[PDB]
């Protein structure tokens, strides 16, 4: 009765901990997240039109914080999303991010068996109106970019990066210096293919609440700023254990198909 972990973060922390195909919850049931995406299979549905932003282009201060398994900046509803074939607009909650050491392995998911070297997750909830009709497949709307290896500095994501070092480990904060979501965000060509599915957060309680979106082009940051994630987060206090790998394994479609823009 404690914490989860993930796959290699269990032969080297010290309280007992449930790995992914031991997590309780809804973790063992048939509509999980991540999957592989067969990009030829996923039939092409119109009404997955461009996504409009609010909020994304406004410069903040976030907070990010390493929690243990991922790091998280702290969007408190203060941006938003409509278009993209969604029944309602979506407040922005936060944004964390997945990864490895190696290029192949950091992504959770996978496009026709491939893996990239981060994942990052930008966690919306549903607008509650002011009607609500009498276990919602859409309560939550995740955006997410693949990121690969790039030659140049993304300068976007340098004031995430430098923030690393303030947080090593697990339960610090911090505050980032001035930046907007548009500055992580690649420019919106980039933005009008990708993949859509329902299916489940990717950590416990893995509840079944999740309206997919994984864009077909990867962002791209370079080398050494991939690498500042495993080089300066810890999942433990002690600073020994290097946070890498906070990767969930794949899940099986199942009934499920995928669609595309
Ligand atoms: N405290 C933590 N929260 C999460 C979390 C929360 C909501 C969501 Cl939707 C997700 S995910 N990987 O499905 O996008 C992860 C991880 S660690
Ligand atoms: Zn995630």
């Amino acid at each position: 009765e404690s914490h989860w972990c993930y796959e290699v973060q269990a032969e080297s922390s010290n309280y007992p901990c449930l790995v992914p195909v031991k997590w309780g919850g809804n973790c063992q049931k048939d509509r999980q997240s991540p999957i592989n995406i067969v990009t030829t299979k996923a039939k092409v549905d119109k009404k997955l039109g461009r996504f409009f932003f609010s909020g994304y282009d406004k410069k903040q201060t976030w907070t990010v914080q390493n929690n243990g398994h991922s790091v998280m900046m702290l969007l408190e509803n203060k941006a938003s999303i409509s278009g993209g074939g969604l029944p309602a607009p979506y407040q922005a909650k936060q944004l964390h991010l997945h990864w490895s050491d190696l290029p192949y392995k950091g992504s959770e998911h996978s496009l026709d068996g491939e893996h990239f070297a981060m994942e990052m997750h930008i966690v919306h909830e549903k607008e509650k109106g002011t009607s609500r009709n009498v276990d919602p497949e859409d309560e939550i709307a995740v955006l997410a970019f693949l990121v690969e290896a790039g030659t140049q500095v993304n300068e976007g994501f340098q004031p995430l990066v430098e923030a690393l070092s303030n947080i090593p480990k697990p339960e610090m904060s911090t505050t980032m210096a001035e930046s907007s979501l548009l500055d992580l965000l690649p420019k919106e060509e980039k933005l009008r293919h990708y993949f859509r599915y329902l299916g489940s957060l990717t950590t416990p309680t893995c509840d079944e609440k999740v309206v997919w979106t994984v864009f077909r082009e990867p962002i791209q940051l370079h080398r050494e700023q991939i690498l500042a994630f495993s080089q300066k987060l810890y999942y433990d206090k002690e600073q020994t254990v290097s946070m890498k790998d906070n990767v969930r394994p794949l899940q099986q479609l199942g009934q499920r198909t995928v669609i595309k823009s």
